[PDB]
């Protein structure tokens, strides 16, 4: 029998498919803390849940060793003081497999139904989670409400509906009648099974936790899996309140609560991970995180699945504009947001050496530095109007990045340190745009995380666009953005993006940025080049966590 | 735009789309080889195509050292004396990388309308291919002609409807507009793009060079790859022609026939093998073979998405039955069809050292492995009555396991050479069975492949059951196996199965054996268990073969 939690949430879930197959614009979580939507105490509600934590151990009721653990710091300055009770591999391994039995038996309308209500849950507990978020992260309070909140849960609920589209498919049984001419006909009943493919891992991400975490986390329970949430130390509150509410759902609904468990560590958790995630239980691994780790993971956890998202080198090629000013402005607020620390971010931008054609006749590669330069100058450099724009840095080696980053090029325009007005220890930097040549490739074909970019000088925009394409597709790359007012060159550019396997972005002047995503239209990476083996999300990224086990037999014609 | 050959075979597509979802019984090949189907001299045309192909070079117009290569045998005995003319793997990258182009910009309809095109003319020339077949494989004819011909071109459709199930679900274009509060709406257009990974290459198998080398194939082609064919140097004929009319489909349709190549061979290729799965060029892998290969390629070629079908252990577990001599028939059938060569057919059979419950009493474990036993050596002692049966054994390893295998327990039935009443060389051996008890683990956990298998005396049906899912988790399997009147028994063999991850099959006493499975109803594998990473076929078996790369712009709201 279909169980109830999916019964109560079928409309939201036939909406949601409709959603990936048309790839408009759809997303049931406001995106706005409006008080309209959130009731009217919804903000002071929320932050009263999140000053709860502070100073004490977070309660949960998995197994554990008695012991805590937790080494938060926020990036504003903010005393966290929170520890969480530390639980060993093989307790959490146990508990797991303990917890598979009666919530692979309850099939997919329950993995979907307890999915969808979690999601309902922590669309409630989106202000709690977004203070969460921006004191683990740094992420100023607007954005980490929608990055942490709404958006995340719109990529957790496009992970279901992906996995339920997989599912639906597949009849429970089947009458299968083969005529034999004139002799009786062969018939057998078949019957198929879902079978999940285990306990799945999910190792968090230190700047978007929720909305990196997320797709993974709920494209295992949405087929069926058990999963252990290893969220990045820097950041284990977002998901810790996350694994909380699943917990919540899952005891309600008549599960183990165990299916879902948080394994929270400390900084110098390698060697833990490691030895975690090659465990034979292990049978899915999300990651996001560093290149050389995710790779690590891709080529050594062969038991399982492995699903990364890594570095990657985001390009703007800028060959021509109808407004330069605008372009300007638009390329320097993608920079600024969150100071350049989310993984959709341009980082080189390339520029013909002779300049470019704009509306109001050419303009010299130098006054194009100068355009984006002083357009990222007027977003940053003031404290009361910059900080909501450029939240804080999310760790004490962004400042040491920015100093090797000066030695690299010509600077353009310098990072300087500002002072928060609220928050007076916090760690906030204004970005650094460097100018480079073609020539020092050297430089720009490395990822450099925090508010680092170079204007680099091409010899056309043909070098551009065939730089740009060979880069994405041998170093990786999330996003790709083309200006140009010539048609054969925005072709040239689609040329470039398949060539990279990224996605492109066209002459973005207005209020879309590149670093911008919408679950239900666009894809979050491709899959297809170094920067992430998956795309978030589609058909591939859900299809292989579970199998199908059937068996037949004879039955009358 | 639609391509014509997506337009001409759209009524196969859709019925296939709809036969993958129901699971019913369909197939669009016609399965006997009936002169009404294939022409009143669709045989003796096809033997003579199969004739033609004998002590010549095969002609290709792929890229070539004028070099050639091939040294296969026939089990039946008789000369083939067939070459190849031999290509670097090199040189095909380079041919493939030319040809992706073109082959990628005609899109969906084009990769699926070839596909489709290519599988009817294969389906014309199956009687040619079955002959081929026989002379590699060594399966006698009927079986040669079925698993070669039609239901190899059943599962490479099912690999096409499961590849465009997938690919129609994509738009080629979508109006994003964004509501802003009491602002301009954001409005974009955005815009797919169906990308292949690059170039896949088969790895190909010596007992079922078709029916387990098209699913990689053909998913391959239908999410716009190109493909290297590498068959196994004792069995490349088979995918030789198929790779010839490919070709010809891609020629004819304005693509480079390069988007598909052949690989011909020389035995101890590994090397050669390892070289060319590890080439950044080659981004796809379907292998059938050994388990310490298919693992090798797994591990290391980690450029490419591999898909492995490796070996398994494959069980029955006899508890009860209604009619033991059917239920013996019935076994016997499974152990002697193409001399136990196909990776579905049963090696273990588990029996209560106490006997089982019939329907007309009680059968000691003896009685029960003498009526299999003795049902075997009705079925394949006689050469005329048996070669349709069992066929002929692909290779002189084989004989030596059998062997190998008469020292290791009690022999129940001794494996006989047989005089082919046809073929004066053929190759012919009969079932080996032989009797174990259940401490003789070290024994029945290993793989013996050939017409080899084992009566294994266990504790209980509950000791059978608790070791049969044990066994196909750890060591792998395809299929599993059980006899029982008990539906508490039954309920038992459900969760071994899910525990083994292998697909079950209950109460076989008549007409449809555990080594048998048909397309659109059956996965073959289920890719939970050792013996293979992914099933034939499902949505995950394609989805990771073509990427989606996408654009957006600004556009007017509507
Ligand atoms: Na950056
Ligand atoms: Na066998």
């Amino acid at each position: 029998m279909t169980h109830a939690l999916f019964t109560k949430h079928e409309d939201t879930l036939k909406r949601a498919l409709a959603a990936i197959e048309s790839r408009g614009y759809w997303s049931p979580f406001a995106e706005m803390p409006s008080p309209k939507v959130y009731g009217e105490s919804g903000n002071a509600d929320g932050e009263a849940a999140f000053k709860s934590h502070l100073g004490k151990t977070f309660e949960l009721d998995q197994p554990a060793s008695g012991e805590t653990v937790g080494a938060e710091r926020s990036p504003y300055g903010v005393a966290l003081d929170i520890r969480y009770p530390k639980s060993t591999p093989d307790a959490l391994i146990a508990a797991a497999a303990a917890a598979q039995r009666t919530w692979r038996e309850a099939g997919p309308s329950a993995w979907i139904g307890v999915s969808l209500e979690i999601l309902a849950r922590l669309n409630r507990a989106s202000f709690e989670i977004a203070y969460s978020v921006m004191h683990t992260t740094g992420q100023a309070f607007m954005m980490a409400f929608q990055a942490g909140g709404p958006h995340a849960q719109d990529r957790a609920l496009e992970a279901v509906a992906y996995a339920w589209d997989q599912l639906r498919r597949i009849p429970a049984d089947a009458h299968w009648e083969k005529p034999q001419g004139k002799n009786p006909p062969l018939a057998m009943q078949k019957r198929y099974t879902i079978v999940p493919r285990g306990t799945g891992l999910v190792l968090g991400c230190c700047t978007f936790p929720t909305w990196n975490g997320y797709p993974g986390l709920f494209a295992d329970l949405a087929t069926g899996n058990t999963v252990i949430v290893k969220p990045h130390p820097g950041a284990i509150l977002p998901l810790a309140i996350t694994v909380r509410i699943a917990r919540d759902v899952l005891r309600e609904a008549g599960f183990d609560p165990n299916v879902v468990t948080l394994l929270a560590t400390e900084p110098n958790d390698g060697a833990l991970v490691q030895d975690l995630a090659l465990r034979p239980e292990i049978k899915l691994i999300d990651f996001t995180g560093s290149t050389q780790n995710g790779t690590w993971l891709e080529r050594h956890a062969h038991q399982a699945q492995v699903y990364t998202e890594k570095a990657g080198v985001n390009q703007i090629v800028i060959d021509s504009t109808d407004d330069l000013k605008a372009a300007a402005k638009n390329i320097a607020f993608s920079l600024a947001l969150y100071s350049g620390q989310m993984c959709t971010a341009p980082q080189n931008i390339y520029v013909p050496r002779d300049g470019i054609r704009t509306a109001d006749g050419h303009a010299s590669f130098d006054e194009v530095a100068q355009a984006i330069a002083g357009a990222v100058q007027k977003l940053t450099g003031d404290p009361a109007r910059s900080v909501e724009l450029i939240g804080a840095i999310q760790n004490d080696g962004v400042t040491a990045r920015i100093d090797a980053a000066r030695a690299v090029g010509r600077v353009l325009l310098d990072s300087q340190t500002l002072q928060h007005p609220a928050f007076p220890d916090a760690r906030v930097r204004t970005p650094l745009v460097l100018q480079l040549d073609v020539a020092d490739r050297e430089k720009f074909t490395q990822e450099w995380f925090g508010p680092i970019s170079f204007v680099i000088a091409t010899d056309s925009t043909a070098q551009s666009l065939d730089l740009a394409g060979e880069i994405a597709a041998e170093h990786g790359a999330l996003t790709l953005s083309v200006y140009s007012t010539a048609d054969d060159v925005i072709d040239a550019a689609h040329e470039a993006a398949v060539r990279g396997g990224v996605a492109l972005s066209i002459n973005l002047t207005g209020g879309v940025f590149v670093n911008q995503s919408a679950a239900f239209s666009d894809f979050h990476g491709t899959g297809a080049n170094p920067a992430a083996n998956a795309a978030l999300a589609d058909a591939a990224f859900v299809a292989n966590r579970f199998r199908v086990v059937q068996s037949r037999v004879h039955v009358a014609p």
